[PDB]
C-alpha cells in the first residue's frame, strides 16, 4: 500500500516531468552548457574508467563530453541493456565514430548487439565514473528514472568489484530539477545543471 502510494507518486512526477521536456535548440544550448560544466569537473578530469550514456532526445545530449572522453585518452563505456529484464552491462567503445556503426534498440539507442563480444567494464576494474540518466532529480541527488531500475541494480554491482564506489554525476536540464523525488534506492553524487 505505501509501496503502491510510492510508485503512484513516481508515475505522477514522471508524467510531469515528460510533458515539461522543449525546443531542439534549447535543448542543444543546454546540452553546451553541461559540457562545459563537466569539461572542468574535477570528477570528470581526474577519471580513468568512464560509463557514458548514448543520449535520447529527452535527455542532455552527450556528443561533446564522448569527443572529450577519447582526447583525454579515458577508457570509455556504454550501456548494453537486457530489454528482457533489469540487467544492464557496460560495454567498451573505442572511438566516437564506433557508435554511429551500432545496431540501435527499440529506443533508437546505440548499442553493440547480441553476436558482439565486448569487454564489459566489471570483467577488468570497474569505473571511476559513472554518467547518470534519468527523468528528474532533487537537490539532494535523488533520481528518477524510467522505471526499470537499470542503474540501482548496475551500482550494487560495482559494489562488488571496487573498494571504492564510482563516482556518480548527473547531467539535468534545468526542466528535471524537481523538489523532491519521491524514494524507496541509490542516490547519486552531483547533479549538474543550468541555463
Ligand atoms: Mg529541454
Ligand atoms: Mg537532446
Ligand atoms: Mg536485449
Ligand atoms: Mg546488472
Ligand atoms: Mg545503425
Ligand atoms: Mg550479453
Ligand atoms: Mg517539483
Ligand atoms: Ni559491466
Ligand atoms: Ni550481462
Ligand atoms: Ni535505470
Ligand atoms: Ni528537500
Amino acid at each position: 500500500m505505501a509501496a503502491a502510494a510510492v510508485s503512484s507518486a513516481k508515475r505522477s512526477l514522471r508524467g510531469e516531468l515528460k510533458q515539461r521536456l522543449m525546443s531542439a535548440e534549447e535543448r542543444l544550448r543546454q546540452s553546451r552548457v553541461l559540457s562545459q560544466k563537466v569539461i572542468a569537473h574535477s570528477e570528470y578530469q581526474k577519471s580513468k574508467r568512464i560509463s557514458i550514456f548514448l543520449s535520447m532526445q529527452d535527455e542532455i545530449e552527450t556528443e561533446e563530453i564522448i569527443k572529450d572522453i577519447f582526447q583525454r585518452g579515458k577508457i570509455c563505456f556504454i550501456p548494453r541493456y537486457r530489454f528482457q529484464s533489469n540487467h544492464m552491462d557496460m560495454v567498451r567503445i573505442e572511438s566516437p565514430e564506433e557508435i554511429s556503426l551500432l545496431p540501435k534498440t527499440s529506443w533508437n539507442i546505440p548499442q553493440p548487439g547480441e553476436g558482439d563480444v565486448r569487454e564489459e567494464a566489471l570483467s577488468t576494474g570497474g569505473l571511476d565514473l559513472i554518467f547518470m540518466p534519468g527523468l528528474g532529480f532533487d537537490k539532494h541527488g535523488n533520481r528518477l528514472g524510467r522505471g526499470k531500475g537499470y542503474y540501482d541494480a548496475y551500482l550494487k554491482r560495482c559494489l562488488q568489484h571496487q573498494e571504492v564506489k564510482p563516482y556518480t554525476l548527473a547531467l539535468a536540464f534545468k526542466e528535471q530539477i524537481c523538489l523532491q523525488v519521491p524514494v524507496n534506492d541509490m542516490k547519486v553524487d552531483e547533479v549538474l545543471y543550468e541555463d
